[PDB]
């Protein structure tokens, strides 16, 4: 029983960690699609795919969880997008998404789609995180320590302020 | 330290497993670049990228090993291919390859490149394992049991036979 | 003589039918270009290239026109676009378009470009048709019965409402 | 019921014409996929997609049949190729092909795949027709008259001879 | 010593000329990256790469300057964009740009990056030029004569006005 | 009066130098298309586009010529190639090639095409030069000294011998 979720994870935060813990109550293994994999060094997408993969893996590695952090390019072709994801991932059974498009594409191919729970959405939000990194407000408590680590290694806050 | 190897892994086999254990005695973490990610459904590359990530993760999940199985697509552009691999992966320090083009691209970018030891190459080689699959000889002792399970799940031997 | 027209046809409607009837009075054959062929599943482009080819072909098949419905992707490259379109289509003599870009690229290559007559544009427009599909007003009498048929087969109205 | 065949058709010949008339006794409509769409001006692929559309449509306008001559690019990605073919084509139910790859991809997605009959393959062959066109032998009896006509209009034999 | 600058040059105006003469006081040769090289026939990007190379060349040829006008496509992948640029260009030692993204990408690759001086930026700006071309407000005394000559050969002002 | 020639220049050798001096007696300016611009680090294409631009510009800068060394990518689409080449380059009138595909593509668009003169074609050939580099014969006296110098900066012979 595998599940799939997809996000940009810029960065992976504590709401992601919670929803993955919840989904790991329902399914044996979780595929973690890293969308917009080619997008990096922008204000919405500050981090590369390999940065994201490192954040995610370093966050989840001591949990008793089988997961697959897989980079998925933006391709501009919605009608083949489910097959493109399938090409790159282990077979899976359930998709967790609240996004109208991801839900329509997967349901027309016969998959089950479920809406995940949101946890503390006024704080646990890439958009809100990046906004605090830019304005000097105190964001480290919003993501896993492993992500803090990574963001320091690559100087990601500095990157984001330079790009602004 | 982080190490880098790249192969097609069709399929991951006991010689890979051995070379990766040996690598891990040099370096803290290993990036496993899955090459020709887009090539599947052929006699030389039967399995999809996603099929390969499943095989590799199921084989290794086992060990006290931090590794990152990351699909890299054939791009036709040798001069930016180190950059492309660097976009998709955690920062790495040492490249294990005997392949002359991989070696030349990495060395010209300032990376140290080592040859890995071969283990038992007359059996442990994807070409030899695929040939055995096609003709109905035993191959399952040549890969980790977790690979045997995967190949059964995805009906990999039947695909090969049909393609032939 | 062969005329060329290009639109997105989401969906093909009675205006498109009339303007093609008008054009087949001037030229022996018509190439129907189906623009933005890779776009689908969006409120502006709900339907795939294949669904549009089916709509168009099922509308025009009883009419005794020779016509070629040909899918044309969005490429990002206006300077080569005429050549792209010429690669995919019979040789043609006249383009009918009132689009300033289509018009400019064809004229720079030496083609004759003519404006097509508009029929009943406050009703005969994909925008106004998708808008009624969405907001529940009747739209069936604005397209050919074959198009109503195809949209039923594929449940395109539900698709659109789910995407909104 | 819709059928699906795929070839390169350089050019469309009387073997195709007969394989299609035969298919048309099993199914209501037939999607003709024109494979290698972007390949032209070579000795194996002299003719552009649009030149093949014109040939195939002129040959068949003739008959009491509904067909869909649809250009399909060579994408280098076998895992997504059925989806890609599905994005560009009306829904179909049966695939006629003896090609071992096409047969696998379709069967893995649930489709029924049948071998078409061959007719007179030692003459009715693109390869043998191209050979005759280059060396000044009679080839006009091997294709529809509609084809010959197209070949004259685009000067295809002259092309092929200068390429050689 | 070799300097790099990048712009769209639609069109090269006197602001450009002066910033290049300045840079030439620091460096022996100047690579002029003509970016967005595939973008043309739009109100932001009116001219082709080949047109911009002929504007830029005709404007510098009688200065004592060694330069290299080299078209650079928009790729959608920031992370490998310095390697791409390096692929197409002679090796350079200093980058002049005040664009933050350009600056961040080249600084993470260890290059020295310097802001160029602005000259007369209310008149000497492509956006202002194209807006006068479009309004009938005047423009030729904002770019080199050579750029005027060119904009006349190709009829660029008419093009822009038809696109509007 | 501008002339166009296209080759891979790996590397630019004394036959290239002659044939371009010849062509410069017939035409006011020469566009040197550097084909296979993305191909590098192979035995047929050792050098990157920017490496070849450097070779070609070092070789000619002390002669009389007006020229434009412009990188052209291998696209895989013969029917649009002439338009792609036109996007990238100043307008040209005369094409010098003895290649049958280059010739056909351009004569089908109405261009005059002429065969250039061979000079010293047993020595003055990329193939022969690379072959000497790789088995140890002398090659310097076959290419201009400015090319020798470049091949030494970038250690071009070492790269080639490593790739073999
Ligand atoms: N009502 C009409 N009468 C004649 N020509 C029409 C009519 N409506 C559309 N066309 C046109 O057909 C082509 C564009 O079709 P397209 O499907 O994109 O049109 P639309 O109805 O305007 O769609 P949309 O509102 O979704 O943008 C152009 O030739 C345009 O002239
Ligand atoms: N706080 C949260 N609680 C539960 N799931 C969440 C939460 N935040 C995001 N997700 C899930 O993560 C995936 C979207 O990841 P994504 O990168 O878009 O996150 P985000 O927090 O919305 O960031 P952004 O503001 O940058 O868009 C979706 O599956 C969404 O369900
Ligand atoms: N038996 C082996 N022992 C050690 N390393 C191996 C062995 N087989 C392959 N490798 C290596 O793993 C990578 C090669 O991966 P790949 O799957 O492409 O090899 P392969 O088994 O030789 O495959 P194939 O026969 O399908 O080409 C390189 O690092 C090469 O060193
Ligand atoms: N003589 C024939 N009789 C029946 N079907 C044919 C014949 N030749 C080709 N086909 C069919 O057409 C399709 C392949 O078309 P394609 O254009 O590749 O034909 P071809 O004649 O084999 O060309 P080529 O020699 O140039 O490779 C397949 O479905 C194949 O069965
Ligand atoms: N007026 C100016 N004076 C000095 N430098 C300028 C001026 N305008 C632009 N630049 C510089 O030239 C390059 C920008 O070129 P680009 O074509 O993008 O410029 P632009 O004049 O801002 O055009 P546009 O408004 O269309 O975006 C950069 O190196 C930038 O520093
Ligand atoms: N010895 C030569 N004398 C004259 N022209 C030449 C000579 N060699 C090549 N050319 C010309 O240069 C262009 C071919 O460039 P290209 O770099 O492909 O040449 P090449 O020397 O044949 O290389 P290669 O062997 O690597 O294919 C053509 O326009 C051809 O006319
Ligand atoms: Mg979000
Ligand atoms: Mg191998
Ligand atoms: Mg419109
Ligand atoms: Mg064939
Ligand atoms: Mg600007
Ligand atoms: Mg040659």
């Amino acid at each position: 029983l595998r599940g799939f979720i997809i996000g940009r994870f810029q960065p992976f935060h504590k709401g992601h960690l919670e929803v993955i813990k919840k989904i790991a109550e329902e399914v044996d293994e979780i595929i973690i699609g890293i969308g917009s994999a080619q997008k990096s060094h922008t204000l919405e997408n500050p981090f590369t795919a390999g940065e994201r993969i490192l954040m995610i893996t370093q966050s989840l590695k001591d949990y008793d969880l089988t997961y697959y952090p897989i980079p998925i390019k933006d391709i501009e072709f919605n009608s083949i997008w489910v097959s493109y994801v399938e090409s790159l991932t282990p077979p899976f059974d359930i998709v967790y998404s609240g996004n109208p498009l991801v839900r329509v594409l997967f349901e027309e191919r016969g998959y089950e789609v479920k809406r995940p729970e949101m946890f503390n959405r006024k704080e646990y939000s890439g958009t809100e995180i990046r906004r605090r990194m830019l304005n000097g407000e105190k964001w480290e408590h919003l993501v896993p320590k492993a992500v803090v680590d990574v963001i320091k290694e690559i100087k990601g806050v500095e990157r984001l302020r330079k790009l602004a």
